């Protein structure tokens, strides 16, 4: 499969047709305060720095494959394990976040993969009720160089070929978030990618994470993908509600 | 394992010592009212008189087994297929409900168990969040018999001896249940029996259902269980939430 151009997706995995899809437009007017939403809680993201993480170019975003041991509770009884971060962007002057919020693109968007700790497997995971969760933050100009990010960014021209890989050093996997884990909108949705499985928990933070202009360059300009072609706009068209409601846990 | 005795249940079923178990103690005041909690949906529910139903005395309850087509939702794309209903009850002048609100015990209590049609088994549901969904009713003393329920309490007596069993005429199902499927708890918990599986989703209506005293004592005075002793007080003690928040569908 590629970004923007065939094959249709649904020939790739009929759930990419489901009719709860991922990403959303989330319009905080029309969330649902939900109390019970706790702060999340995250064990084992500090990382030392070996082993090292295979760090990827999969033609189609940056992936950080995370090692075991990154536990994520979304609330009491409600617990996960860390498999992967990886990154969605735009383009020169064209922002590219897979969230929107009452239709303002951001930039770009983190997004950490979780399975449930119900599950060995992610096949085992797909399409089932809250098998998969994703962490998702937003990113946004800033004055100053994110020195969390820069560890990551500083690699990517190590990676420029579609398909490459590199090892980096383990670093605070929690630093590429917000600090602020209480505030939050939540919905159920899917992958927005193929096989865009359903069953998926998306939590996407309020706080957004601050990059530098050149940050922001260094991510939409370095990779390359699919075709002599740069790695850019690596985001899925918003996907409607289609009934859902988007829970927030702050009024 | 017998009601109201040993063997203690964790010595049976170590799952029963697990941190997130039913029934529990529904306090309303402490519930996180939750407005993405929508009005439950059951089509199917309205079963013709053939073909007949199996009602079973299986020593822990009368359970009766309900056909494919009984369609469940608790929300958006959060679908079910009823499995089974089963009852919880007290004795002669003793309420047996396995839920409690503010310390308040109910005469009995009506159990409709559901898998999720994200799992094809029961046996792959189990343990994993929201593969089982229950819900709950409390049945109370009324002026009138109750119609619905008098198809089942008038088959009791057929059945009194353990493990035995006969066919009963459709019904409908949905009769069973109170009037406003808009008003519920709900909260994630596990079986009353062994194995105790956790990831359960119980929704408990805020409304009950009305019995006669003389419906309610042939609930609790028909049945033989274990040995030559009644089936009475066939509910579980009620459990700590361990941080679990009730949610309300309602302020
Ligand atoms: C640009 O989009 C992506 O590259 C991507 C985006 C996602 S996402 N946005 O979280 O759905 C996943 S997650 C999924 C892939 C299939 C197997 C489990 C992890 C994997 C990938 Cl590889
Ligand atoms: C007195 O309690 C019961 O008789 C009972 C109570 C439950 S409950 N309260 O729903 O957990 C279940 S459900 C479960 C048991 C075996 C695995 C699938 C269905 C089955 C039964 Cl049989
Ligand atoms: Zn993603
Ligand atoms: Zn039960």
């Amino acid at each position: 499969w590629r970004y923007g151009g065939d094959p249709p997706w649904p020939r790739v995995s009929p759930a990419c047709a489901g009719r709860f899809q991922s990403p959303v437009d989330i319009r905080p007017q029309l969330a649902a305060f939900s109390p019970a939403l706790r702060p999340l809680e995250l064990l084992g993201f500090q990382l030392p720095p070996l082993p090292e993480l295979r760090l990827r170019n999969n033609g189609h975003s940056v992936q950080l494959t995370l090692p075991p041991g990154l536990e994520m509770a979304l609330g009491p009884g409600r617990e996960y394990r860390a498999l992967q971060l990886h990154l969605h962007w735009g383009a020169a002057g064209r922002p590219g976040s897979e969230h929107t919020v009452e239709g303002h693109r951001f930039p770009a968007e983190i997004h950490v993969v979780h399975l449930s700790t119900a599950f060995a497997r992610v096949d085992e995971a797909l399409g089932r009720p809250g098998g998969l969760a994703v962490l998702a933050a937003f990113l946004e100009e800033g004055p100053e160089e994110n020195s969390a990010y820069e560890q990551l960014l500083s690699r990517l021209e190590e990676i420029a070929e579609e398909g490459s890989e590199t090892q980096v050093p383990g670093l605070d996997i929690s630093a590429l978030l917000p600090s602020d884990f209480s505030r939050y909108f939540q919905y159920e949705g899917s992958l927005t990618t193929p096989p865009c499985a359903q069953g998926v928990i998306w939590t996407v933070f309020q706080q957004t994470v601050m990059l530098s202009a050149k940050q922001l360059h260094t991510l939409s300009d370095t990779l390359w993908g699919p075709g002599d072609s740069r790695l850019q706009l690596n985001f899925r068209a918003t996907q409607p509600l289609n009934g859902r409601v988007i829970e927030a846990s702050f009024p």
